[PDB]
């Protein structure tokens, strides 16, 4: 019963469909009166450690098979000759079986990763024209959409098994077994705790937790010449589904420079709390209009930080600069895939227009990414499931042009500062200028009306303060005569 | 007269063409004074067990025949060979038959993967032999082929292969004879499930290939197994397929279901129904179109959707913009091309295409849409079923004007409207059939709303609705109002 973390109700199921109706003996296979199962395919998402199961069920099925291991290229070498050999692993195989026909030959043939001759060639020796039962063989690949329709179908591979991403419960196994047999042996951290660690760790694949465990072990070599856990997951992870990064985004924090801010936060709030309701839909889509510049991008991130969701990841074009229309679309694709693979999905649109390729003049657009977008908007989550879409867009106009605007289901204005107070506020917050400083731009704004954003601001007082402590003021006052 | 699941009117024609001149003896084949054909190649959709169809007649057309098989490569080693090889494997049936042709020896060789038979030469190389300027008779070859259309030319030609047989899906008779089977032997051994019917579960499968089908049959052995370590058939029918046709799926498009707030609703549902009718008895026209028009969030799609599960039809499949993204205008057409074949192959069926306007492409500004995707589109509806097959097929848009002015909307047979809500008591009916809020604030909305006029679409409103419970109890309806009120 080991060792596999995880995976057991979805593994004894598929373990018992192979396995029982074969080990039932022996008239028992008559009185059902079915032909053994030839193989069993799983399909899972990168990284879940799906060769060790593989390994552990080969090992599990037979004293020996004893197990067959085939390269990925499998055709390798052009010449003849290579599909041949493809043909060749199996005829070892259905000699022993024309050899010892009946009873009780089984071997274990497995593809790792899985055109012309050999599809034909597979497909042919793993059933039909005659017998070749007996025989069992496993497809451990990425993507299940790759793959050829024509093994798919029941008989030749007539089960499939999606393999999910640990539960708490079952991250709590993977590192539960790893962590136990640090516990036969003496030596052990006191601090780290097992339920902890599960209720630290939603996301992670397998492998990320032998991962962190080993990180861990190497820290407490380090050490030598909580803790080390900690400092894993402090570090190691590198997750892909973990979003250090995003937190990055905003170099300079958020400033309550005034109460509409909190007002988005609340509304932000309120999204998230929604989606995490999850009665009827479990999809929401918001875009926020203000102002060129502020913090569109900063406003977003600081939601998605508050969302507090497994998965967050930041869909921006600067990650996709100079691909082909296509190339994105492709990426963009491929992360909300990656967003459904996660229970709950948090992801967010950078410059919504920017990734469209916008031109006021024309105007010409990227048509392909926009209806793709549009799709996705409109695409809902595989059940079980709830995913969060933010988009910010620079200015709406082109987006009711676009039809994309009816697409969202919420809208919130994020406005630049328009009064002397909020500006004042801003400057406060932001603690740059002197008491005395302050107190004269207030002189000099106190009654007048403002329009500019809080990072154009961020920059105007930089540029100020670079000039002399007598010319930071002047220069400031026009700056701020020039930004209106 | 066993074993083979479904297939026995056309077994009996594929039997009788290549079988019944070479059976009779003898002198009935002089007095015809015809030469026995050579081969018979059948073709057909995966899952069709071909294979065991072709195991069968192995055994059935001679004591020995002595049965050949072929791999599919055919052409594997490149030192000699290949073409060698062929010629090799061709010629000893012959080299007996002209040491002694007259009677009594007939040659079956097996083919599987015949596309992958048939590059270059090699395929040259089998063509000849079948076609070969002296004898080659008694020879009989059969291959299997997922693809008829790759295949050259002068192979499917009489002579080397005169009949091609094309393998229909199982009929719901013949889905009972495959099931039957299994279930017979079953029944022959005392260890049966009395729950189970047979005309049941034909009843309930329409779709499946011979093969799938016995898959849920060794899947329900399987979990019997477990068991003992309807009944657990019922359970295979929960997930055994992976049918690859109708894939039960619909809740999953219809999340929320459709619920009666309206009288036109019901109108539009009979409607559909009524056409559905239409569909199955007229026999002037084979196929029919209609396209549903109305507000954006109007619930087009689900109604569409609910037609399709009230049809009732054996192959039932959604042509949607979700399946496809990223894909080039030939990439569309192809996966469109192949769905519509797929619904030719079934003998009645309804496809439905989901947001036809997204489906082109199609932006307003310029307005930029993909040509090819929308001339595939018009030549497909327009299009007629093989005959004796029927087609309903459904379109869903909110921008009929745009179809209009394109002359879409012209091919479509007919248009539903499907109007949003525009009654305020009508919207309150549709909230105590989601019954979502408490009575009192319902009162209060409806003291709110009646008299006024409204335009809301059935899924924004529920959206609305979600939005309005966020807030605190008593801050609900209030924040709802106030965003029927920013809507309008
Ligand atoms: N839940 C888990 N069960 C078993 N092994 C796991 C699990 N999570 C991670 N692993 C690790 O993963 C390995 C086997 O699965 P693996 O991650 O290799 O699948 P994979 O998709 O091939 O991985 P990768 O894509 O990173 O190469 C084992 O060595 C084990 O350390
Ligand atoms: N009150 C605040 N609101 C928003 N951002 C702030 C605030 N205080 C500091 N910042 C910093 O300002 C940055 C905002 O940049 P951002 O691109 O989001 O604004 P923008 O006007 O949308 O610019 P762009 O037009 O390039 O999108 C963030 O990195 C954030 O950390
Ligand atoms: N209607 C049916 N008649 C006979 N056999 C069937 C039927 N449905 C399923 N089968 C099973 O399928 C096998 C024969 O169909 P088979 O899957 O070989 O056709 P195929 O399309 O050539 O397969 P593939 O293309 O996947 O290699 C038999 O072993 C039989 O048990
Ligand atoms: N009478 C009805 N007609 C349609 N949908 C209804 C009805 N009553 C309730 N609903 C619910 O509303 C939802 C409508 O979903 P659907 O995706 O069809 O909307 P849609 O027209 O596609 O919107 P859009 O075209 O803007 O994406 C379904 O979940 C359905 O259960």
């Amino acid at each position: 019963k080991m060792g596999i973390g995880g995976l057991d109700k979805e593994f004894s199921d598929i373990f018992r469909r192979a396995f029982a109706s074969r080990v039932f003996p022996p008239e028992i296979v008559e009185q059902m009166g079915c032909k053994h199962v030839k193989g069993i395919l799983l399909y899972g998402p990168p990284g879940c450690g799906k060769t060790l199961l593989a390994r552990q069920i080969g090992k599990m099925l037979n004293a020996r098979e004893p197990k067959v291991v085939n390269g990925p290229e499998i055709l390798n070498k052009y010449v003849g000759e290579s599909e041949a050999n493809i043909r060749k692993l199996f005829a070892d195989a259905e000699e022993e079986q024309r050899r010892l026909g009946a009873n009780s030959g089984l071997h274990i043939i497995i593809f790792d990763e899985i055109h012309d001759t050999v599809v034909n060639q597979l497909l042919s020796k793993i059933d039909g024209v005659e017998q070749l039962n007996n025989i069992l063989v496993i497809g451990m690949t990425n993507r299940p959409d790759l793959i050829d329709e024509a093994l798919l179908r029941p008989g030749r591979l007539e089960v499939k098994m999606e393999i999910g991403l640990p539960d708490e419960k079952g991250r709590l196994q993977i590192l539960h077994i790893h962590t136990a047999r640090m516990r036969g042996h003496q030596l052990l951290s006191a601090d780290v705790d097992i339920k902890e660690l599960a209720v630290e760790t939603k996301n992670f694949s397998g492998a990320e937790l032998e991962g962190l465990v080993r990180a861990a072990q190497s820290t407490a070599m380090n050490r030598h010449i909580d803790f080390l856990a900690s400092l894993e997951n402090d570090i190691k992870p590198a997750f892909g589904t973990n979003q250090e990064d995003y937190a990055s985004y905003i170099m300079n924090g958020i400033i309550k420079w005034g109460d509409p801010v909190t007002r988005v936060l609340d509304d932000g709030e309120l999204l998230v709390q929604q989606t995490k309701n999850s009665d009827r839909t479990p999809l929401v889509s918001v875009l926020l209009e203000g102002p060129p510049h502020s913090g569109k991008t900063a406003l977003a991130a600081k939601i998605a930080e508050e969302s507090n969701f497994p998965f967050i990841k930041i869909c921006s074009p600067d990650k996709m600069i100079g691909f082909s229309e296509t190339a994105k679309c492709q990426a963009m694709k491929k992360i909300f895939d990656d967003a459904y693979k996660s229970q709950l999905s948090c992801v967010v649109v950078d410059d919504i227009e920017r990734l469209l390729d916008y031109v006021p003049i024309g105007p010409r657009f990227s048509n392909l990414v926009l209806q793709a977008l549009l799709v996705l908007l409109k695409k809902a989550p595989p059940q079980g499931r709830k995913l969060l879409i933010i988009g910010t867009t620079s200015r709406k106009d082109v987006l009711q042009e676009m039809e994309m605007l009816n697409a969202f289901s919420t809208t919130i204005h994020v406005p630049n500062i328009a009064t002397g107070e909020q500006l004042l506020e801003a400057l406060e917050l932001l603690g740059n200028f002197k008491d005395k400083e302050r107190t004269t731009i207030a002189q000099q704004v106190k009654g007048k009306k403002v329009w500019i954003g809080i990072k154009k601001l961020l920059m105007l007082i930089e540029m100020s303060l670079q000039m002399d402590p007598e010319y930071r003021v002047r220069k400031f006052l026009a700056l701020l005569r020039e930004e209106g």
